[PDB]
């Protein structure tokens, strides 16, 4: 029963965490959990495969877990995030707006930083390059310096930024000598904690990289 409330606290910050990805109004009130129920549709897929995994309770999946259990998880082969061992099945979430088409697709990423992992959530517009918001929930970087992944007013900086070039090959990168409005694969580094942004930089570039959720999102671009 201590499990039920400490899931349901979760599952309550997940649904918020993925509605504010998706710049979905959360509305008032408990009104967030039945927008989410409405507008979204969680998924678990096999990262390898591309395809969707079958799972009870999928808003309940512990990805912590599954990513450590040897028989649910692999070591990656260019382990960019510095993650040592990848689950093999995400959970991602299809976000529709209320034409009920699809608005955006929520994938969690995370990755060490300078001294601790950091995880959060990056919705990507139907084009799977354009990003619809990013949302750091989770860090232990030092305080004043690398705590900024989880500051609204940097993360905003990231809407309507492009992952990907032309050529199909990630290309955000982190600038401190000042971001302009046309600079699509830029974000503002937080002078004096560079190597955290550095950090989130590499963990976008694995998980939208060939280990991480591209297969998934060459399957949605073919079907």
């Amino acid at each position: 029963s201590l499990k039920e409330r400490k899931l349901a606290k979760k599952r309550d910050e997940l649904q918020r965490y993925v509605l504010m990805a998706a710049d979905v109004n959360l509305g008032q009130g408990n009104e967030f959990r039945d927008i989410f129920a409405k507008s979204v549709k969680p998924l678990l897929i096999n990262l390898d495969t591309g395809k969707v995994d079958s799972d009870a309770n999928v808003l309940d999946f512990d990805e912590r877990m599954a990513a450590i259990n040897p028989e649910t998880s692999s070591t990656p082969k260019k382990d960019i995030a510095k993650i040592k061992t990848r689950a093999n099945d995400a959970r991602v979430f299809k976000v529709f707006d209320d034409s009920g088409k699809l608005s955006s697709v929520v994938v969690p990423f995370y990755g060490k930083g300078l001294w601790s992992m950091i995880y959060g959530y990056v919705a990507v517009e139907p084009d799977f390059n354009t990003i619809k918001g990013v949302v750091v929930y989770e860090h232990g970087e030092t305080p004043g310096i690398g705590d900024f992944v989880t500051d609204p007013h940097w993360l905003s900086l990231w809407k309507g930024k492009q992952l990907f070039d032309d050529k199909g090959k990630f290309a955000m990168r982190l600038v401190k000598g000042g971001v302009k409005e046309g600079d699509i694969h830029g974000v503002d580094a937080v002078s004096g904690a560079t190597m955290t942004g550095r950090g989130v930089q590499r963990a976008m570039e694995f998980w939208f990289g060939v280990e991480g959720f591209q297969t998934f999102f060459n399957q949605l671009k073919a079907s």
